[PDB]
């Protein structure tokens, strides 16, 4: 009666062939959980075989398999039995009851005993590149992002096996966690996450009201509030920032409404690990922690778009103080570089030569602890950390060239020249405190950059190969002499100085002017292919958001004050009252809305009369 | 009963300016029943011309706050109509 | 070459009108610096007056002025 | 470029190679055909009516 006769009559859904199975299994001294009946090496049992297939949802054949299980005496329960392979492990039969879209024959094996909790970390599913299906290896959580109600709701709500809605897999998620962690920004996949997070949420405010779902931490150390930041999706992201419940699952809402009156209503939005005051904020996270490309998008919005507001409004004073700064540092820098000797007024030189050592001493050890504080970031994102990266640069060549003062050598004035430019061209960073400019100074990195790197490589190409070419033409006598030179006299056609002339110097005369046209010509397609290119791009247009997310950025690096002085940090927002849960009082923030269209006094609302701010 | 409160004044902040008329109130609240009810009743019958403390009347305190959003500017121009046809019949030697 | 600020601002200022000079002035200790910062600048240069060309084509592109005339007509 | 390239040098011909697998898609007595495996996610499709060759997931 050998294993293959059980894999092909479970294949078929036959009972009355399971006869000569209670017997033999009790003559051989064997049991239906031993590798003898495991098919093949992955570890398939042959319960997991007879659930793959099913003839309209149900198979006639589990029942009595499970009766002659409990007969034969296991020491070891066959419905709870795993793979336990490389790729495929620890995948029960409770899973595979869930994916066939059987509720019958989830409640078929878990009125048998079946273990909820049992945890399939197998590689398939483990979230890695390749071929792989992530859903928090729970079967709860399986159900959970399959898009199923009743085997959810049937779970939670058995006499038999309970099944706990927090429980932590080997990655630390839970099925909120999990729910996030796989989403798109697609309308198909984003409504199921939204409505079966709210589901999974009102129902553990009625089983488990005890502990606080959202309140969880994975092993990363992040609420599914912080991972839907960190992960960069944003579908969700506004829906947890934005969700009001009416009737009794209230308490987990967090756009509450203060006040009504007529069109405009006062609203309380919540700020629980939101704002700037936690150590591991959704703003930080959002600026420096996640590495998507929605992080402008999750930026400009409610309420994150107006509490940024606050924040820049708060510290644009300090903003404009640092811009005064750097910009007397850069006068100073400016007048003492004009008023080098020759390689009172020797004092005052040397006085701004060690202003010049002492601002660059204080930028060089700012810049040293922003990189300390921030090592990810220049790897996450470098079009947002790349300023720091020049305001490091001419910071430590500030330093050096004066290092070559001290030792009174050739190449301290090239240094200090250096230093100038670099110091000029950064002022460009202060100009992301207006809109205009700041909207300004996303093209001149974004856009354009690429176009402009990949013109200045084929232009170099040309330029090097048309330069050897009538250096080796004009040797011969009847201009270019070297490389250098003759890749000056051709780079000065795109700036209007190109010199056309017939030569009659030259044996090869004809040549090298019909080659010039040909240099010429070809230039022009260059230039005029990168305006094209250029064009097109800009015309398909986004950069208001990436300018929002450079005002973020520079906001909560002004909440950390400077290098030497730690500023005190103050929370947004009030401390209010939302509900009874005794009291449950929250930190929230103040938002005024005009809705001329909304004319229903349905909702209620905290406060019976309007206050002011 | 004018309200002439820092709320019911049109500044910059919170506020809901209507004209601060119970008139005006029904007017920028966008009912017809209560006004049609305060215009002709027979206790205290509402006069359609009341000037508030900023000089303005029912019509201009509506003109007053108007968006150009087709939501709003509906409400304002059916009931600005609809306020003209009742001082039509109610209060015609008065323009 | 450059003797003040305001003689080498019209030197500079010329490239964008299209009479900049660039040689390699052999004159000067540091002049490959000089010219490898001319350069500099004339890249610089380029990228300022193509964002300045491609944001208001941008500008223009997403376009109202027929009764800003109207308008004027009126005043 | 690619189909250039698999004929190899004008000196030496490259050995090729077949792309995908052999694998039996039915009893037409076997039915045995050559196939590309390509992986899709769908979020909208969730009706398990249609037939499958594989009962279990397998790797490449
Ligand atoms: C004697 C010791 C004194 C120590 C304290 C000096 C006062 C603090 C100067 C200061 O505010 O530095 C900030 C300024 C801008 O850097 P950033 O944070 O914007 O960096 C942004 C990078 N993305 O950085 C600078 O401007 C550096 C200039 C250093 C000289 C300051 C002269 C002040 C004259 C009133």
């Amino acid at each position: 009666f050998d294993r293959d006769r059980l894999f092909s009559v479970v294949s078929r859904g036959v009972p009355e062939e399971l006869t000569g199975l209670l017997e033999y299994l009790r003559w051989n001294s064997k049991y239906l959980t031993d590798s003898a009946y495991t098919e093949g090496s992955t570890g398939k049992t042959c319960l997991m075989k007879a659930v793959l297939n099913l003839q309209d949802g149900v198979n006639a054949c589990i029942m009595p398999l499970l009766q002659i299980d409990k007969d034969s005496g296991n020491p070891k329960l066959l419905v709870n039995a795993q793979c336990t392979d490389e790729f495929y492990q620890g995948h029960s039969a409770l899973h595979i009851a869930i994916e066939k879209r059987s509720l019958q024959c989830v409640k078929l094996l878990v009125e048998n005993g079946a273990d909820v909790h049992l945890r399939a970390c197998g590689r398939f599913f483990q979230k890695h590149q390749g071929t792989c299906f992530y859903f928090g290896e729970l079967p709860l959580s399986l159900a959970a992002c399959t898009k199923q109600w009743d085997v959810v709701t049937y779970l939670l709500e058995n006499p038999h096996q309970p099944a706990s809605l927090e429980a932590t897999d080997s990655l630390g998620n839970t099925v909120l966690h999990a729910l996030v962690m796989i989403a798109d920004n697609s309308p198909e996949n984003s409504a199921l996450v939204i409505h079966m997070y709210d589901g999974l949420l009102q129902m553990g405010a009625r089983l488990c009201p005890t502990v606080q779902l959202e309140e969880i931490s994975n092993h990363q150390g992040l609420t599914p509030l912080k991972l839907a930041a960190k992960e960069g999706k944003i579908e969700i992201f506004r829906h947890i920032l934005q969700r009001e419940f009416s009737g009794p699952y209230q308490p987990l809402s967090r756009k509450f409404t203060e006040w009504c009156y007529g069109p405009v209503r006062v609203s309380l939005y919540d700020l629980s690990s939101v704002d700037s005051w936690e150590k591991n904020s959704v703003l930080e996270i959002i600026a420096f922690h996640c590495k998507s490309p929605n992080r402008h998008r999750m930026v400009v919005l409610e309420p994150l778009n107006k509490l940024l507001q606050e924040k820049w409004d708060r510290l644009v004073s300090r903003f404009f103080f640092n811009f005064a700064c750097y910009l007397v540092y850069m006068f100073i820098f400016t007048v003492v570089a004009y008023h080098q000797p020759s390689l009172f007024g020797e004092s005052m030189l040397l006085l701004g030569h060690i202003l010049i050592l002492l601002g660059g001493i204080y930028l060089l050890l700012g810049q040293l602890w922003y990189f300390w504080r921030r090592r990810l970031f220049i790897w996450i994102s470098f079009m947002d950390s790349y300023f720091e990266i020049l305001f490091l640069l001419q910071a430590l060549l500030t330093v050096l060239s004066q290092v070559l003062r001290f030792m009174e050598t050739e190449w301290y004035l090239p240094l200090l020249v250096l230093s100038l430019v670099l110091g000029w061209l950064n002022l460009l960073y202060y100009t992301r405190g207006f809109q205009h400019t700041g909207i300004y100074s996303v093209m001149i990195q974004k856009v354009i950059l690429r176009d402009l790197l990949r013109f200045l490589l084929v232009y170099l190409v040309f330029l090097f190969g048309f330069a050897v070419a009538l250096v080796s033409l004009s040797r011969e006598a009847r201009p270019y002499r070297s490389i250098l030179d003759a890749s000056l006299e051709l780079f000065k056609f795109t700036i209007g100085m190109g010199e056309l002339a017939f030569q009659e110097q030259l044996r090869f005369r004809g040549v090298v002017l019909l080659l010039l046209l040909a240099y010429v010509l070809l230039t022009y397609v260059l230039l005029l292919n990168m305006l094209i290119a250029l064009m097109s791009e800009t015309v398909n247009h986004n950069s208001w958001s990436i300018w929002k997310l450079q005002k973020a950025i520079s906001v909560l690096e002004m909440e950390n004050g400077y290098w030497w002085c730690r500023r005190k940090k103050h929370r947004e927002g009030r401390l209010l009252k939302v509900g009874t849960r005794t009291p449950d009082e929250r930190w929230c923030f103040r938002v005024e809305e005009v809705n001329w269209a909304a004319w229903e006094k349905t909702l209620p609302t905290l406060s019976e009369d309007p206050s002011g701010p």
